[PDB]
């Protein structure tokens, strides 16, 4: 099947190793979603895939046992790559007010679809990514930018709901 | 209408029961549990955050449901007609200490090695069952530590001359 779509997408992004030791594999292919699987399945990866980036220009991907999160690596931006980090390795679970979750829940905790941080409908903010740098205040995904305690939210596209808190557990829950 | 089946953790012969009538649960005939994993993916017309849904194969029909079966007040029940599927996005991906309650779907060893399943005896034979002390969470070949007896989750391999390894998994503290 194709799996591009389980992945985290960052657009206009790539990642620059660092560290000389790091494993990397580049393949030209046709389109995004032939990495993707390949990716998923670790077929013809002597490492564990964790994330790959499809260059649009050259039509090539790199697949990485790393992520944005590893050291020794760099992430940073490029117009001609697309980023897919495996959901596997990008947690999705807050220890104290979700100061730094960085997962993909962009629903609130009463079902609404979050509107995008950087658009001002239904609602205007100031919550630029631009002012919040390590925040990863991208798509609508639910964060904390502020670290307040609530834990992850998002301001909704619900008119009359400004923001409201996600559902995101807590990592000691089980 | 892109296919999600697979973004979510399946246990069949599986439903979930919960009090609390307070929740809310939406229910709709299908053809496919293909249908209900969309629609919980994206979330769309759910007025809640779906964690889990319920495909009933007898009745064609799913329940959407705010919690899964590690919500406070959630207790599993047996059905030949029903399968269950939790969201990934809700099911822990990284562990605490030793991980002995690690209930992911990661199902390769650290050196990249396809975890045998622990309802196969091939190629390794052991007394990890059932109903036994150690066969707790035991579910298809998913990296488990029992009784954090190892350094972290682990499985037995597929491969003859690697009883067993452990797997990579992130702890949560660390990023």
């Amino acid at each position: 099947r194709n799996t591009i779509h389980e992945f985290k997408k960052s657009a206009k992004t790539t990642l620059i190793k660092i560290d000389p030791a790091l494993k990397i594999k580049t393949k030209k292919v046709n389109t995004a979603d032939q990495c993707a699987n390949r990716c998923t399945r670790n077929k013809g990866l002597p490492f564990t895939c964790k994330a790959f980036v499809f260059d649009k220009a050259r039509k090539q991907c790199l697949w990485f046992p790393f992520n944005s999160m590893s050291s020794g690596v760099k992430k940073e931006f490029g117009h001609e790559f697309d980023l897919y980090e495996n959901k596997d390795y990008i947690r999705n679970c807050i220890i104290g007010k979700g100061r730094s979750y960085k997962g993909t829940v962009s629903i609130t905790k009463s079902g609404i679809k979050c509107q995008p941080w950087s658009s001002m409908i239904p609602h205007e903010h100031s919550f630029l990514p631009s002012s919040y740098r390590g925040k990863d205040l991208q798509e609508n995904y639910c964060r904390n930018p502020r670290g307040e305690e609530g834990g992850p939210w998002c301001f909704t596209s619900n008119p009359e709901v400004r923001y409201e808190v996600c559902d995101i557990p807590q990592c000691s829950e089980v």
